[PDB]
C-alpha cells in the first residue's frame, strides 16, 4: 500500500494562464495527470497539483508526495487566502496516510522534474477556469 | 436513508434575477431541482435552495447539507425574510439534518455543479419571489 | 500518578443545544468544569466530554475515565478507531465517518496516557457520575459555545 | 569509562506532536535529555532519543544503550545501516537522523540493548514518561520530516 506521487504546478503569468502536473507511482507502474488554467497564480497551482494527485487514488493509502512547492512547505513547516483550495487540499488527504516531502528543486527529483514539465505544457494551452481564484 | 445534499442559490443583483439549485444523492440515485425568480436576493435563493433540496425527501432522513451560505452559517452558527426561515424550519423538522458550511467549490464537485443550475435559471426566471419580504 | 475522570454529555436536539461535565480526581486534588453548546448531538458531547476530561491532565498519567456514553462504548468495545483509520476513515458506503474531528481530537488526548474506559451501567455507586450529568444537563440549557466542528 | 544511556521517544499522532526522552548514568550521577517536536512520528522520535542521549556524551565512552524501539532494534539486527536506497531504488526514509545517529556513535563503542518492553527496565520507562510529558508542550519543529 505504499504509492508515491510527485506534484508541481505553475503559473505563467501573475495571474496568467497555469497548470499543473501529477505523477503516481505504485509497484513500479505510473500513472500520470495534467490540466491547464486561462487565468490562475503559481500558489492555486502548485496546491491544485497536490489536490488532484491525492484525488486520483480511489482506495486509502499510504502516501509519499514529493513537491518542491515553496507555498506548501512553508504552509506546512510553520481572511486566509486561497481557503478553497486549502479545504479542497485537506479533503482529498482524509482517506489516505500523507507523508509530505518538501524537496529542493529538480535535482536528484527527475519525476518532479518531468511533473513540472507536464504543468507547463498544459498551460501552453489551457481551457479550463480556475472557478475559484 | 443517508443522503447528501448540495444547495446553492445567488442573485444577479440585491435585488435581481435569481435562481436555485440543489442536488441530491441517495445510494446511488441523484436528483436535481432548479427554479429562476424574476426579482430577488441572494440570501433568499440561497434559503430557497436548501428549502426546496430538503422538500424534495418523501421519507425521514438522515442528511448532510453542503452549502457555502454566510447567512445560513452565520444563523445556524450562533426579521429579514421571515417567511422563508419558517418554511426551512419545516422542511428540517422530519429529518436529521447536520449542516456542513463549505469554503469553497473545489472539493466540492456537487456544490459546483448546483451553483452552475442556480445561474443558468437566474439566466431565464419565470417564476415570482412574492416573499421578497 | 493514577486519576479518576468523570464525564458526561448530552444535547436536548439531534441537533440542538447540548453540554458536557468532566470531574477530575487526582489523590485528594479535583477538578470539574463544563460547557454548553448551542447546536450539537448527544453523540459529540459525549465524546467531547471525555476529550476536554483528558485534556485538562498537564502531564502523563495512567487514568481511569468512567461514562455511560453508549458511542465511546461501542467504538471502545469493537476498536472501530482502527477499522476506522484502516479504511481511511470511510463508511461501507465510501462516505466520511462522521464527527472524525472529535475522534481524532479524543485519540490526541489519550495519546500520552494510559486510559482504562469504565462504561458505567449507571450513576449509583458513582457519585461522580450523577454529579457529572447534572453539570451536562445544566450546560444544555445554558448553551454558550459553538460546537465548531459540527 | 562506562556509561549507560536508557532511551525513548513516541508521537502522539501519525504525524503528531511528539518527544523524546534520553537518561545517561554514569557510576551515579544522572542526566536527563527531553524535547518535544510540533509535527514527527514515532519512529523518528525513537531514533531522535538514541541521537541526543549519545550526543549527551563530552567524551569518547564505551555505551550500553537500551531502548524499547522496534524500528531500531530490526535496522540493526539485519544490518540495514551497512546496507542509501530502498531494494526497489527509493529513498530511504529518515536518512537525515539515520546519518544523525552513525555521526552520534562514532566516537564511542556503543553496544545496543533493545529490551522488549518497560517491564524490568525502570530507567527506560522514565524515558518513555519523559518523551510522552515533552510531547504534550511540543515548540520544536522536526524539519528533516521522513
Amino acid at each position: 500500500k505504499q504509492v508515491e506521487i510527485f506534484t508541481d504546478g505553475s503559473a505563467l503569468g501573475n495571474p496568467g494562464p497555469g497548470g499543473y502536473g501529477a505523477i503516481l507511482r505504485y509497484r513500479g507502474r505510473e500513472k500520470t495527470f495534467s490540466a491547464g488554467y486561462t487565468r490562475t497564480t503559481n500558489n492555486r497551482m502548485e496546491l491544485k497539483a497536490a489536490i488532484e494527485g491525492l484525488k486520483a487514488l480511489k482506495e486509502p493509502a499510504e502516501v509519499d508526495l514529493y513537491t518542491d512547492s515553496h507555498y506548501l512547505k512553508k504552509a506546512f513547516t510553520e481572511p486566509v487566502k486561497n481557503r478553497d483550495l486549502w479545504e479542497a487540499l485537506l479533503l482529498a488527504m482524509a482517506p489516505h496516510r500523507v507523508r509530505f516531502h518538501f524537496v529542493k528543486g529538480h535535482a536528484g527529483h527527475p519525476e518532479n522534474e518531468r511533473a513540472d514539465e507536464l504543468a507547463r505544457a498544459a498551460a501552453m494551452n489551457p481551457t479550463l477556469e480556475d472557478t475559484g481564484y
